[PDB]
């Protein structure tokens, strides 16, 4: 029982790219990824609704839920919500906080999709693709090749 189309007006590229990208695609990547992240929500479209490449995005979450934790992810996205947060920082510790930095954010970008929540509708948002690097598309594009090219 649900009356909603499914939305979609999926401008994300790799998305569905199933194969493994350059280092520039990567780039644009995380602004498709965290926005698509958003767009299953809003849109209510699909989780599964994606290529290969997504997938291992996807266990960034995880990534974080295990370096952050689920509770403290809890606790933060909730924050994030109502426009007031706390956080520390990583950096060169380890690429399992490189990953879990992309999940935590990503999971903030979708919880806000059904209602566009955020409270504060200026400085909605910021450091997305910012919040990683060029270095770290490199160690993306590794660690999915392993399964992905």
């Amino acid at each position: 029982m649900a009356t909603k189309l499914d939305y979609e007006d999926a401008v994300f590229y790799f998305v569905d790219d199933d194969k493994i990208c350059s280092r520039d695609s990567i780039i644009d990547l995380i602004d498709e990824y965290i926005t698509w992240r958003n767009h299953v929500i809003v849109f209510n479209k699909d989780i599964t609704s994606c290529g290969r490449l997504y997938k291992e995005l996807m266990k960034f979450d995880d990534v974080a839920i295990r370096y952050y934790g689920i509770d403290k992810i809890n606790e933060i996205v909730e924050a994030m919500s109502e426009g007031d947060h706390y956080i520390n920082f990583t950096k060169v510790h380890d690429q399992e906080s490189l990953f879990a930095t992309i999940g935590i954010c990503a999971k903030i970008t979708e919880h806000w999709g059904y209602k566009k929540i955020s409270e504060s509708r200026f400085q909605s948002l910021g450091n997305i693709t910012d919040l990683m690097t060029d270095d770290n598309i490199n160690i993306l594009i590794l660690f999915l090749e392993k399964k992905l090219n």
